[PDB]
């Protein structure tokens, strides 16, 4: 069996920008998360040969994690916070798509997740340079 490639953390010809809510996201949002307890299944990118989920990347086509979204912040790959929040909603919505309702990894999601919404509503209102 093989991983995919990650998504990727950097590319040379997108442009790139740091805003408000973009600094919002990676000095509280992702931090609160970064360091909760339930955190660390989502800090890196689904290992489908280690833990034996061959069909993982027949479901899952888009895949995103913590660690990704965490190396775009630092990066500055964004140009708007829009972009970062799409990617922490991919990686709920597969967290529930591929494992059963009720399974302990998708409770913690979505505690993950409820979290994440309490914070992203204390965004800047208005997106700026
Ligand atoms: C929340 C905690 O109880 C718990 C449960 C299960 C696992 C096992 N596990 C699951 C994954 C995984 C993800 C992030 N999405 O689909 C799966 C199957 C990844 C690692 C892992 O050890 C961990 C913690």
């Amino acid at each position: 069996s093989m991983n995919p490639p990650p998504p990727e953390t950097s590319n040379p010809n997108k442009p790139k920008r740091q805003t408000n809510q973009l600094q919002y996201l990676l000095r509280v949002v992702l931090k609160t998360l970064w360091k909760h307890q339930f955190a660390w299944p989502f800090q890196q990118p689904v290992d489908a040969v280690k833990l034996n989920l061959p069909d993982y990347y027949k479901i899952i086509k888009t895949p995103m994690d913590m660690g990704t979204i965490k190396k775009r912040l630092e990066n500055n790959y964004y140009w708007n916070a829009q972009e970062c929040i799409q990617d922490f909603n991919t990686m709920f919505t597969n967290c529930y798509i591929y494992n059963k309702p009720g399974d302990d990894i998708v409770l913690m999601a979505e505690a993950l997740e409820k979290l994440f919404l309490q914070k992203i509503n204390e965004l800047p209102t208005e997106e700026t340079e």
